[PDB]
């Protein structure tokens, strides 16, 4: 059985005070023992969160670069994350692919480098509304996955969670239907079976992201190839706990 | 003139907890010229540690920030987070962000205006590539990059700006500009400021040089009249950073 996985990406939000309050809310929450929970604060708040958050929730960075060190003003290395005791990193998120132009190869290089230096990776993929309307959903997400698959080894995949996030569902309030999400997750898993291995396909979590909230997460969690969620803005609000508990 | 000598240390993507403690300890124990304004810029994940432990006469800079107060910008740091952490400075427009991460002049200008409006001071980086200099475009490039900021900010905003001229061909290459080459561009930048902002902004804005500066060449550069200090890359991780802070004594 694939362990249910809920990631909370806080994006560019938070102060010391509101993050202390948010961590307090998590430290007091009754969480489904069967969910693996990860939260991703802003880089500058990674020490505050790692020091004070309950140890059964792990911490992620929101981005990292491709080299161990160097003349890369404004970038964080996977080595700094490991030095600070941050075990996860979100990579390839739609906001970085679009606003900051990160290419499929760039995201692949980050993934390979993060995995080789001890990090676990939430790998984000997903098609735009235009690509869907053109009938290109599968072509796009498999192209995005293939860039990673061509660089990492079969055993690397054990440290990867795949987040499928339709760009048209991110922050828009237009959630994929359970049938739409399931169709793409099933096709991602089939692709993994035919290009990496059956074992990778069977064991890799494929989580869904894009306007997941308290009211729709339970039905989404019932789908057989949906292994959890990547949550954006709801991750800052108390309904993050309901989403963690979507299998109850 | 009355322009206070300014030395900025950009650590870029370098450091661990232990190597940063040692770097800060070395700075904390140094004898530093009282007339030098010193700023150091750690990776964002180390901003708390450095701000907590560094002697308070050295201020701290972030190496970048975004254009908005908050929102759905995975991987970005805002000006508000910086003020919340007590980080008073930010470096914007560094060549590496222009060339590797595609930051436009306007994008840099947006960040510059937003930082200044939310209580930050800005080290603003400008500079021409080797190929632009070979087409005789040095002045055109650096004034174009400056004008994008000037079109957005007010005359009083400039009191919180330090301009760092870094010829891209001098960054990390070991090919430092000669004192004459640096002085020529700094004079042109200051002339541009007098013609397009005001005489007073021209007279008071620090224009600092960056590019392969080290303990062995900083004193001669600091003698040039329109060079008001340094933005130091690789040498800011080493003890000779102290010697650069002390380049005028």
């Amino acid at each position: 059985a694939r362990k249910f996985f809920v990631g909370g990406n806080w994006k560019m939000n938070g102060t010391i005070e509101s993050i202390k309050s948010l961590v307090e809310t998590l430290n007091n929450a009754e969480l489904d023992d069967n969910t693996e929970v990860v939260v991703a604060p802003p880089a500058i708040y990674l020490p505050l969160v790692r020091q004070s958050l309950r140890k059964d929730i792990q911490v992620a960075a929101q981005n990292c670069y491709t080299k161990a060190s160097g003349a890369f003003t404004g970038e964080i290395s996977a080595e700094m994350l490991k030095d600070l005791g941050i075990p996860w990193v979100i990579l390839g998120h739609s906001e970085r692919r679009q606003i900051f132009g990160e290419s499929d190869e760039f995201v692949a290089e980050k993934t390979k480098y993060a995995l080789d230096n001890g990090l676990k990776v939430i790998l984000c993929i997903g098609e735009t509304l235009e690509e869907r309307e053109a009938g290109k959903t599968m072509d796009v997400v498999t192209r995005q996955l293939k860039a990673i698959a061509d660089k990492i080894s079969e055993s690397d995949w054990s440290k990867v969670v795949i987040a499928y996030e339709p760009v048209w569902a991110i922050g828009t309030g237009k959630v994929a239907t359970p049938e739409q999400a399931q169709e793409v997750h099933a096709e991602i898993r089939k692709w993994l079976a035919e290009n990496v291995s059956a074992e990778v396909a069977e064991s890799t979590r494929i989580i869904y992201g894009g306007s997941v909230n308290g009211g729709n997460c339970k039905e989404l969690a019932k789908q057989p190839d949906i292994d959890g969620f990547l949550v954006g803005g709801a991750s800052l609000k108390p309904e993050f706990v309901d989403i963690i508990n979507a299998r109850q």
